């Protein structure tokens, strides 16, 4: 209908992450709970769509051309399944958005019936890079997708970026990445 | 409740892939109108419980001790969302499965809010190898992700397998593919 403030999952999800397993070094010690001065770390919202959304997720990738309603229908889809944890970081004093992650529930029937975890769409504000807000928002998705109950959770990078992911207790796995991008 | 054979998804939306843009060889030539003699590509219906669905399965990697009411929850959930492809292959004169592969629909903001494929979880059984079950799954599920109109569609293999993966147009991507398995 019309962007509101209702977030796409319990914000109290992301607070409640045993923040003690952390593995990556802050400096100064930050937190979900308290993530650094005039900062909240939170759930998308769809009016995040007046926040600069689009402009931070541009930055990592095309985003095209986005209406209001594709946008709303996207939302709320992610919303209703209850596998879509799209966080952000918000900049209260600006009102606007500095950093997105999302983390995917995928449900399975291997190793008793499992589920396990997706990293995608991580990107944090080229103006906002000393804030720490990649490591913030790592470790608090993977901490949460543990919380979960994931089996293991798994993404992709490029080489240059491996070392930055190592901080959160992933590794290179022996498998390949294959992609079919469809051009018909 | 009970298993039944109610199917995860639309059956038709596996007949009506345009089978024209398959560009894996056949011979002889085999769809999935008809998959072979004796045999019905369908979707995952939970009365496949009881028609060696984990026996596949546990060929592949494993599958643990699973319970009727896991399993139910599990389908039912995957079916709910709409995202969800699990297909088989069933040897109508034996009642019992001989391959499945599952296409999983992910959803983003990205690309104009684009959706994504991806297929998990291949496996065909070891006594069923001559009857191209395979290349007739990975073809299907790669045709039916570009009817759904996705962006891209991934997979990860080991390095042994990618040869099979770029007969459906597949390629190895520069992104490398990072794991953690929860130990805790
Ligand atoms: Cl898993
Ligand atoms: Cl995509």
């Amino acid at each position: 209908m019309k962007p509101d403030e209702t977030p796409m999952f319990d914000p109290s999800l992301l607070k409640e992450v045993d923040w003690s397993q952390n593995t990556a070094t802050f400096s100064p010690a930050i937190s979900p709970t308290h993530p650094g001065e005039g900062l909240v770390l939170r759930p998308l919202c769809t009016a995040d769509l007046n926040r600069g959304f689009f402009k931070v997720l541009g930055q990592l990738t095309e985003t095209g051309v986005v209406s209001p309603e594709q946008f709303m229908k996207s939302f709320e889809h992610m919303k209703k399944s209850g596998d879509y944890y799209v966080t952000v970081v918000e900049d209260v004093t600006l009102g606007q958005i500095v950093a997105t992650a999302t983390l995917i529930i995928e449900h399975k029937f291997i190793h008793s019936c499992a589920k396990r975890g997706r990293v995608e769409d991580v990107v944090v504000s080229d103006e906002c890079r000393g804030k720490q807000l990649g490591k913030l928002l790592l470790s608090t998705l993977t901490l949460l997708s543990k919380k979960l109950n994931c089996y293991k959770i798994t993404l992709a990078c490029l080489p240059q970026n491996v070392g930055f992911y190592k901080k959160f207790g992933y590794t290179v796995s022996e498998e390949n990445y294959m992609c079919r991008r469809f051009l018909k």
